[PDB]
């Protein structure tokens, strides 16, 4: 079962004779065995060498030209390019599966598709092989851009031919050159709407171990067309909710801080125009309760994503969804004639008043500065509390136990006060009844040496990590958040309208191989040249 | 067993110190075993050179401080030696005794020590920072 | 006399370059394979497998390479550079995956069990005078 399913012809192929391999080939041999041992699986033990299953494949990703060129070439029987093993990958599937994000393979890698690529295009011009998709409904450049290999999609993106016959598989061209300075164009056909699933979209949405999500969004195009949409809609949309957003919690703040202080709710309301404006704010605070509860659960239902992400991603729509919680739970107790609504709607009012940080994006500086707060919140806090946690408890019980009797006798007071210590409001006079004082007084130095040698491991341990490492991050991350706040944003189209697209049509390469023109939807870019003429 | 009252005194000590000997098993968790050796790291490395000087400075101005009083509460060293030591965590006081002569004395040695310990801490984490080039 | 081997004396000693060189020997003709301890099972393609001896390295009966190392005096050169080397680092990490995981656990839960234990008994000590009680 392990070596099951191998065939003569690959001996031949990865063997490197090229004589034995004609000759092999001269019998008659047919062309299209799939060997389904499983030593070629994909991941089901370490072992294994995954090639796509087929003989022009193995070729294709050992280094062979002359030979695949000839298994291409043959007079008796040619090898069809369209075939499909059963994962469904093909030959371009294979080659963009092979890449493992290093020089020499990178370039091995584009070189090799490029060359496949011309010939297909030159034997059977009227065929494209770039749309044929796998099971998964996968192109090798979706397939690219999910799997993080910066390469092949840089490579992809702004692929360049100069050749005759070749031009209409480029995807940038040059619109004119006029001395230091030519314009260029650059294809958006299958970037930001395929109708199945865009390459924005994929890198938006992928989960958080996919190696290079960061840095995948700095080629070229991407990062202009992200600007572009974000400058001409996106900032005004952003610009009223934020608006709306404070326009809310100023009124719900207002009404929380004049309730009535009676008992027992509900209260009957009065003839005047206090209590119709306290009302007012009431329900309108409500409605925007059920309103965060509806679309925080609409998004999870979407979504549907894996309980490791749901802390690391989402982190934001967890909380507004607490927040909506905390209040509907108020509401609840509210009508059930009980005095809890009022620490439930604290909670919730603290809660959604410390939940503005949201909107920093959108600010270059104060993003970065958001980004870097949440990375050591989620860094630091378990690391660094879980120590001072144990000395607490154990110096207090300590504490404790050497007491006799009094007000300080308990476990709570004890810990309040030597938590005391930590803010600047140490005693170290504060009881006064028990014996042996030389070792209360011990116990008590003990205890302030090992928390400040603690604070001071804590600052000089938090500043190891940035050797400059770390604004570069901030910043990708930033740029990450903003764009899929961009691409929720178009998504949710603003009220009916419908305005937003990417460029302009125009004509670039003129005809096909065939008489008829085409259009692709380009977008121009300005560069000045000075050197290398 | 000996009808004593002392065992309370040993029996603190030992659960306080078993409490604090937890930090052993963090080895096996790679995050905590790193932080927790660089906690021993600095604590065999900068307490016998760093306390020195401190303790130094202490006893020489708590001994001036408490030659200069006349009587009262705070005639002792013991007392003058706490007093002073809580300037360290927020709580200095600086009119702590009233019973005395030469008020401007006072006055300047106190404001000395405490340039000179703030000068001190200082110091004490620059050069800690400065051994971590990476 | 001590009871050391070339091996053994190059591991105590802090030699890094000559352990480095012996743990990974590899020959490469005929008559001479046998004095080799790194070899090839089978290559194909971009993969090949190799194989490590592993005779007197984590048991010799007298003293093995990790023995001497773990053990070693701290005015030695390299103690803690010295694991560095390709196997060592490999078979530490596969024989804690394989049972010393489960064994520290238990130890972890055995000892805070005990700890929990004595801080509660000590917390309602009798307060009367003169023990015994
Ligand atoms: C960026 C990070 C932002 C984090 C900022 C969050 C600030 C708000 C912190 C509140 C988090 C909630 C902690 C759990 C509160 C439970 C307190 C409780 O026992 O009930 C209080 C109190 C009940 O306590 P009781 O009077 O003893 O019964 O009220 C409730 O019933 C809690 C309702 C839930
Ligand atoms: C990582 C570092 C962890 C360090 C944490 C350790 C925290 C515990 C610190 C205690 C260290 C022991 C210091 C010496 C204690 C002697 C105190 C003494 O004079 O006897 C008290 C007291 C006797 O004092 P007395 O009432 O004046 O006679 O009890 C004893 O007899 C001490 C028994 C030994
Ligand atoms: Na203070």
């Amino acid at each position: 079962s392990y070596y099951k399913g191998q065939t003569a012809l690959h001996i031949a192929i990865e063997r490197r004779n090229m004589t034995l391999v004609t000759l092999l080939v001269e019998n008659g041999a047919d062309v299209q065995a799939a060997a389904n041992g499983d030593f070629f699986k994909k991941t089901k033990g370490r072992p294994g060498f995954y090639f796509g299953e087929l003989p022009l494949s193995l070729a294709a990703c050992t280094n062979q030209l002359a030979i695949v060129k000839f298994l291409l070439q043959n007079s008796w029987q040619p090898a069809d390019i369209s075939a499909r093993d059963s994962v469904g990958n093909t030959v371009l599937h294979a080659l963009v599966e092979v890449a493992d994000n290093t020089v020499d393979n990178t370039k091995f890698v584009t070189s090799m598709y490029n060359e496949i690529l011309i010939l297909g295009a030159k034997l059977h011009p009227t065929l494209k092989l770039e749309e044929i998709t796998n099971r998964k409904g996968l192109t090798p450049l979706a397939l690219a851009a999910s799997s993080g290999k910066i390469g092949v999609l840089a490579y992809i993106l702004q692929r360049e031919i100069h050749e005759p016959e070749c031009r209409h598989l480029s995807r940038k061209f040059t619109e004119w050159a006029y001395g230091p300075v030519h314009s260029s164009l650059y294809d958006l056909s299958c970037i930001d709407t395929c109708e199945k699933n865009s390459v924005l979209e994929v890198i938006a949405y992928s989960s958080s171990e996919t190696p290079n999500r960061h840095d995948m969004l700095l080629v070229e195009p991407l990062n202009r067309l992200l600007q572009d949409k974000w400058d001409r809609f996106v900032k005004r949309i952003f610009y009223f909710n934020f608006f709306v957003y404070c326009l809310y919690m100023i009124i719900f703040t207002a009404a929380a801080y004049y309730r009535p202080v009676e008992g027992l709710p509900p209260y009957k309301l009065k003839n005047t125009v206090g209590d119709y404006f306290r009302v007012t704010g009431e329900i309108l605070s409500v409605s925007g309760g059920v309103y965060f509860f509806f679309r925080g659960i609409q998004y999870f239902l979407q979504r549907r994503p894996s309980l490791k992400s749901l802390f690391v991603d989402s982190y934001s729509e967890i909380l507004f969804f607490v927040q909506s919680l905390f209040m509907l739970v108020s509401v609840v107790l509210y009508f059930s004639q009980r005095k809890e609504y009022v620490a439930s709607m604290v909670f919730s009012l603290a809660m959604g008043w410390t939940n503005m940080l949201y909107y920093t994006r959108g600010f270059q500086q104060m993003g970065i500065y958001a980004v870097m707060i949440e990375k050591m919140i989620l860094r630091d806090l378990c690391r660094f509390m879980f120590v001072y946690l144990v000395f607490l408890f154990g110096f207090s019980t300590a504490v404790v136990t050497l007491i006799e009797d009094g007000k300080y006798n308990s476990l709570y007071s004890t810990c309040l006060e030597l938590f005391k210590f930590t803010i600047g409001m140490g005693d170290l006079e504060f009881t006064e009844n028990y014996d042996f004082k030389a070792v209360f007084i011990i116990l008590l130095l003990a205890y302030v040496i090992l928390t400040y040698i603690l604070l001071l491991n804590m600052l000089i341990a938090l500043m190891g990590e940035t050797v400059n490492k770390i604004a570069q991050e901030s910043k990708n991350i930033w740029k990450l958040q903003r764009a899929i706040t961009i691409l929720d944003t178009e998504k949710s189209f603003l009220k009916c309208m419908r305005k937003a697209f990417r460029s302009g049509k125009l004509l670039q390469v003129g005809f096909t191989p065939d008489g008829k023109d085409d259009y692709r939807w380009c977008f121009r870019v300005d560069e000045v040249n000075w050197t290398t003429w």
